[PDB]
């Protein structure tokens, strides 16, 4: 199975988690509590985990910038190799 998918683990929890990983893009996607049915993204950077609403358009269709995806898992995917945040390179990578 995929190792980072927690389901409806709370945001506050998600940072406690999180905030234990040795390496900046360790992350989890969760059910979002606050946007019932959609997914958030938390990640591990510095003293940080930070959160990305997982985007959703009229196609069903998953992002948190411009460039969509046909599931989580391609989307997650893609932030491998290409940062998820705009003010500092984070690759995401598998909790340890």
């Amino acid at each position: 199975p995929e190792f980072w998918f927690f389901g409806k683990i709370p945001r506050a929890k998600a940072e406690e988690m999180l905030s234990k990983q040795r390496h900046d893009g360790a992350f989890l996607i969760r059910e979002s509590e606050s946007a019932p049915g959609d997914f958030s993204l938390s990640v591990k950077f510095g003293n940080d985990v930070q959160h990305f609403k997982v985007l959703r358009d009229g196609a069903g269709k998953y992002f948190l910038w411009v460039v969509k995806f046909n599931s989580l898992n391609e989307l997650v995917d893609y932030h491998r190799s290409t940062s998820v945040s705009r003010n500092q390179q984070i690759f995401l990578r598998d909790i340890e």
